């Protein structure tokens, strides 16, 4: 038996009457695919799925008492570089896992990155997720989704696109936010001046000016317009800043 303590955001915090264990309960009244995908998942950097009950659908998910990464980002400032690097390491671990089982999240942003009691990052909310690889066969995506400031430019420009580079791009936007406390552009389109400036290498402007040359060098490889030229995760793991001892 579980008591519903408070509304988290619908999602409610539930506490076990006997054990006092806490869990997040998602109430819905597409949910079928979210449960299906959640049943595939098992990784320390992905919100745990405990099960579901049908009545109004109920999803039981890992409660992350640390809240959202979003709330650890000080506006216009960001966070200490060592904290950002640690969070970025854990984000990559989670994303590598998902891509490894052929799943793309499609909406990576600080609001969907939760923290447990130890500040361990957990990828959250698979309502927009989809399978991009099955029976070792890649499937190109063609539906536009995600969140504009975080979406890769190809999603706005091409009919079809590879799933993995899209997630890599969004991860680069998250890193920018962690290091500068602001988003670089409303969207990565040619009509967007801020994106034009970036493509023209005007890193003497914000937010790039607040970012140290080492992490900035990594962002130069992630925020590349051509998804085929964009750095892959295995190569991100070889990046100099990625491997820099910090703090
Ligand atoms: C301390 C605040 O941490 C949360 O609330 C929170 C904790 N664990 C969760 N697992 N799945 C979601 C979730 C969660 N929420 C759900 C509602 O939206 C977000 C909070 N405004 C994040």
């Amino acid at each position: 038996d579980w008591d519903l303590v408070q509304t988290l955001g619908e999602v409610q915090l539930a506490v076990n009457r006997v054990t006092e264990e806490a869990v997040a309960v998602k109430i819905v009244d597409n949910i079928k695919k979210e449960i299906c995908i959640n049943k595939m998942l098992n990784h320390e950097n992905v919100v745990k799925f405990y099960g579901h009950r049908r009545e109004i659908q109920y999803l039981f998910l890992e409660y992350c008492s640390g809240g959202e990464l979003f709330d650890r980002i000080e506006p216009d400032i960001g966070m200490p570089e060592p904290d950002a690097q640690r969070f970025f390491h854990q984000l990559m671990a989670g994303v590598v896992y998902l891509h490894g089982i052929g799943i793309t999240h499609r909406d990576i942003k600080p609001e969907n990155l939760l923290l447990d009691e130890r500040d361990n990052l957990k990828i959250s909310d698979f309502g927009l997720a989809t399978v991009f690889r099955y029976n070792n066969r890649e499937r190109l995506l063609n539906k536009m989704c995600g969140t504009l400031p975080y979406v890769a430019p190809e999603l706005l420009k091409r009919r079809e696109f590879h799933a993995e580079p899209v997630d890599v791009w969004s991860c680069g936007i998250v890193l920018t936010a962690m290091l500068a406390g602001e988003l670089p552009w409303d969207q990565p389109s040619d009509s967007c001046q801020e994106y034009s400036d970036w493509k023209e290498k005007k890193t003497y402007l914000n937010p790039w000016k607040k970012i140290d040359s080492a992490p900035l060098a990594l962002l130069h490889k992630i925020l590349v317009e051509n998804p085929s030229a964009r750095i892959t995760i295995p190569d991100i793991k070889k990046d100099r800043w990625y491997n820099k001892p910090l703090k």
